[PDB]
């Protein structure tokens, strides 16, 4: 990307000083989404980076990660493999568990979604924990799929994450870096 | 318009689970149609191509299924895209209205400051069903000052009054698949 690109990006995300909380700025993509050239630049960037990477498959998490998953996999030419909150994919599905401040929760993806010999690109809006990307690559690596890669929007870089996801053997593209936890 | 070749292809792209969410209906799973790359880029040009020439100015889609389908088509409009969520999940200023599920009711929420007066917003769903949140979508669109008229679908279940209930609102509902039954 170009520094004028990246700065356009980054000056259309709105950040909500003290949401959800005191000292947290929240990182708001919907003024991105309503932005026609920040959303299409977001979406193209990231098929740019991915073209020649032999990505058959491209999984997004529920419910932001859907808003840049489908997306980049049109682009990309491949087909988009959700992964959902419990009891919302109709078909057979494997489940994994990721925690919490007080608990856990845990995503589901169609078995039959992800074959052995994809190779699968995982695109969300914002690197915080990691803790739903780990999740995601687990079930991913479960049904045979091939990962090495997952895209973001926006990555907290204070947060870890990125560390978190190297070591599963992932590596972390991501266009808007922002501080704060 | 959308060729006889082009609807039946996204037909068959479309996978049908016997007994689920209960006994006797026929789900249908839009999921088969993401993992098709063919038969997800063709639902989203076709209704890129119905609402080219529409004024449209922003597309808004209800979470979670509809974000899949209206967000693509915003893209390919070129212009900007308004998420309507389940409550809690937007982080600035919102109204809210209520809609009925089958045990009861909830709400959706949009951005106040998402649309204006001048504003001209296609819904795009991923199925049509009793309608009732696209119902609730256009009050919240109105509320804004949005005008909308217009509102399309992958599914139309034709069984269950949704495109009947859209037009006693002035919805004018256009729809790629038609399946009978839930
Ligand atoms: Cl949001
Ligand atoms: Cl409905």
């Amino acid at each position: 990307a170009t520094a004028q690109q990246l700065e356009y990006l980054k000056n259309s995300i709105k950040s909500i000083q003290d949401y959800p909380k005191p000292g947290i700025l929240f990182r708001d993509v919907t003024s991105l989404l309503e932005d026609p050239k920040a959303y299409a630049l977001s979406i193209d960037l990231l098929v740019e980076r991915y073209k020649n990477a032999g990505i058959t498959k491209v999984v997004g998490t529920e419910a932001r990660g859907f808003l840049f998953g489908a997306p980049v996999a049109l682009g990309l030419g491949v087909g988009f493999v959700p992964v959902r909150k419990p009891g919302k994919l109709p078909r057979e599905t494997i489940s994994e568990t990721y925690d919490l401040e007080y608990g856990t929760d845990q995503l589901e993806i169609h078995v039959d979604a992800i074959k052995p010999g994809d190779k699968v690109l995982v695109v969300d809006d914002l690197l915080a924990t990691g803790g739903t990307i780990e999740a995601t690559v687990k079930l991913i690596r479960r049904l045979g799929g091939e990962v090495a890669d997952a895209a973001f929007i926006i990555n907290l870089f204070d947060l870890g994450g990125e560390q978190r996801l190297e070591k599963q053997g992932i590596t972390s593209y991501s266009l808007v870096p922002f501080p704060g936890h």
